[PDB]
C-alpha cells in the first residue's frame, strides 16, 4: 500500500480530470482532512492520511479495506477507472447525461445509450468528452464517453449512439 509514483499519480490525475475536470483536489481536501491515493496490488486506493500515517499497527490488506478502490493500472500503462469511484467523483463531473428507462437498463446492462434513451445533457458537452451517466431520478448510474456534442445530440437519429458506455453499476450492484 505504497504512495504512487510521479508517473503513477499523473496518468491517474489525466484520466480522473477527464470526468471531473480540475475537481480532483476537492476529493484531496475535504472537511474532515487531506485524503491521499495509494497503490496496493496494481489497484488504486482513496483513503485519508490519518488513516495512513497508522499503517504501522495494520496490515496493507486491512488498510485496503479501510480506503474505496479508484481503479487499477493496465498493462498498457493507462488508468482504468472502476465504478466503486462513481459515489465519490459523480458531484464533482461538470458534464452529466440523464438517460430514460430504456437506456437506463440496457446501460446497467453495459451497453450504449441511443440517442430516444436521452432525457437530458449538459450544455457545452464536447465530443468525446467523460460524462457521469444519470437515470432521470438523478441517480449517478456510471461512467461514459459522450459520442457528439450537446448540439449534435439533439440533431441525430432516434436509434444513432449518444454515450459511450464506460462503466455501470450493474456489474455489481446485482444486490449481491
Amino acid at each position: 500500500m505504497r504512495p504512487l509514483t510521479e508517473e503513477e499519480t499523473r496518468v491517474m490525475f489525466e484520466k480522473i480530470a477527464k470526468y471531473i475536470g480540475e475537481n480532483l483536489q476537492l476529493l484531496v481536501d475535504r472537511p474532515d482532512g487531506t485524503y491521499c491515493f495509494r497503490l496496493h496490488n496494481d489497484r488504486v486506493y482513496y483513503v485519508s492520511e490519518k488513516i495512513m500515517k497508522l499503517a504501522a499497527n495494520i496490515s496493507g490488506d486491512k488498510l485496503v479495506s479501510l480506503g474505496t478502490c479508484f481503479g487499477k493500472f493496465t498493462k498498457t500503462h493507462k488508468f482504468r477507472l472502476h465504478v466503486t469511484a462513481l459515489d465519490y467523483l459523480a458531484p464533482y463531473a461538470k458534464y452529466k447525461v440523464w438517460i430514460k428507462p430504456g437506456a437506463e437498463q440496457s446501460f446497467l446492462y453495459g451497453n450504449h445509450v441511443l440517442k430516444s434513451g436521452l432525457g437530458r445533457i449538459t450544455e457545452n458537452t464536447s465530443q468525446y468528452q467523460g460524462v457521469v451517466v444519470y437515470s432521470m431520478a438523478d441517480i449517478p448510474l456510471g461512467f461514459g464517453v459522450a459520442a457528439k456534442s450537446t448540439q449534435d445530440c439533439r440533431k441525430v437519429d432516434p436509434m444513432a449512439i449518444v454515450v459511450f458506455h464506460q462503466a455501470d453499476i450493474g456489474e455489481y450492484v446485482r444486490h449481491e
